[PDB]
């Protein structure tokens, strides 16, 4: 039970990279026998009330102080099959460095926001995205664009993307851009 | 409501505190609780169920409802129970016997391991209307928002959350009669 | 001092008012009576919990005025928003009609799914229209040009089960009469 | 400077009521992401979701006043400048809110008229020509309603945005449109 010590200290470490990609709402689902009914309703509300960053930092605190055998495996696999591929690979190795090298691409996607959301139609590329996204995630953005518009739903679009834990997602959109002929794809340089 | 008949009241409710918990959303009793409760109480408690959730609020609740003196608090709070919608609750508290929400627990367990399954496969457009009478009338309604303002799986998810926490006596029957009805891949995974 | 006893009738009352009242459809008399974060506060309730929880928060500020004629600015506000049914229950404190329509309103909860299945707003919409506020008839022709046939069936079932209308039933069964409608058969009143 | 900072938080908190009114931040986000924390631009979205846009306005200003990095100030003016504020920014930019107390009066008639404005009034026959009043992205959210819940639903949308609108001669345009539209409403807008 040293392992879980270092178990612990490495999160702690890591914990900047993790609550900029994980939303804890999508994986409260395979978690939900590790964690007391109240404690997955505070992190649901935490969610709705302050954002899913907050939502992953308190999040954290539960996961650091369990303590059942095995609390830290299946943790790992609640982001494997919530679709946290990348993140989980990254923890389980404790190499964060394809994680890393998107933070290029998304202070581009960031800063480019406005253009984004003037060229963009998400009803366009969605299709073509889905692999960058949790399935939930691209759910959110179909109602927000058949609610609220396009505007609306090409921010929530982009907002999904930067916290994408897909190595190569940068390139997915490029594709998926050229694809749709947009104005926004001569904007976007990925190889 | 005199002093053996609080006692009695008061070793009730704490006898049935984890059932409670389980199953009320004190939010939806909010004209009883101002009418019972001090003004800064109810809002403490409508501060909880934002701010954590209804489980913490429904405790909080509890310790207010369990520190009461005032004529008649008991069956006002069955009164307001059955009102609201709770009338298997209600049936539990005011005949001890919580047999009916006891038979639930294996299917509130069942659909709660396989949520991700129920939100990858079912539609609540498809079987709420079926499902009515087993939710609050609010939770409804908040699952028809949900389901219009974040999409299927979200709706799916607060779903299933309710019927956990449904006090129908055969809620897993209605379920499976509504999956049947439409075809679904989860109908083999619900069996009653 | 009418205000005191009016206060205390709505409190003792809010429970009726909330299955009955969308405050969505009176704010727009009201906000000269509620600060402007107070309607807002209202109206993303209603988009992210519903009409009911919407119309509890709408209650909790009613019952905290103190300007002069809020409550007759309420009674008007359901006037012209079409709350006729609601109005007449207020301005005599009897609820009696609108208790007597629980019964239908189990019935049609109980229906739905074969409501939705064999009925086709287009066909009734008008014969209920004074049944329902303005503004829902125009959010059921929405639903139902833009996601079809069930979708609007259902909003419409959900409409009238909320209805102040004392004779709604007996609307619903005649227009579904005159259409001669497979679910006319099952709805007798 | 610190002078510009401390002057500049002054005169914010100064008007910080006619700026609740008129600013919607979840609007000008994409433009200042990079001024603030992702917690607190998540927290703003929360609060526009949970409470509304004044509310959403008000913690959006509590953010900007503790802000200290170079040029926070110029980016807020940007931000509101392109996100469509040209108004507002003129506002705060030279300390003069004249033409928005001026516009004071006519946001009481509409909001008083917003039951006649509702009965006459469809977004489809006056959207177009109003559109000069209001945010790009407003547009499409009355569009989005009003081809989702219905005309009342969206003329309503369409008054609140107008009721916040920074153009200095938004109740002129709307005489106009109504004009053009022989709309029964013009008969009580004049002016
Ligand atoms: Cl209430
Ligand atoms: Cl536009
Ligand atoms: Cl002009």
């Amino acid at each position: 039970a040293r392992q879980t010590a270092e178990q612990r200290q490495n999160l702690q470490a890591f914990r900047d990279y993790i609550k900029k990609i994980l939303d804890p709402t999508y994986i409260l689902s395979y978690m939900s026998s590790w964690l007391e009914d109240e404690e997955v309703q505070y992190i649901q509300a935490e969610k709705n009330n302050k954002g899913p960053m907050e939502a992953a930092s308190l999040f954290l605190q539960y996961l650091l102080k369990l303590q059942s055998e095995g609390w830290f495996q299946a943790f790992l696999d609640a982001l494997y099959h919530a679709g946290y591929c990348g993140l989980c690979e990254a923890i389980e190795s404790w190499d964060f460095q394809k994680i890393e090298k998107l933070e290029e691409h998304r202070l581009l996607l960031r800063r480019l926001e406005p253009e984004f959301k003037a060229t963009v139609d998400p009803n366009d590329i969605l299709s073509e995205l889905s692999e960058c996204l949790i399935n939930q995630e691209c759910e959110e953005i179909r109602q927000i664009r058949d609610t609220k518009g396009r505007m609306a739903g090409a921010e929530k679009m982009a907002e999904c993307l930067i916290r994408s834990d897909k190595e190569n997602w940068p390139k997915v959109l490029q594709l998926a851009l050229e694809k749709d002929n947009s104005k926004f794809s001569e904007l976007w340089i990925v190889d």
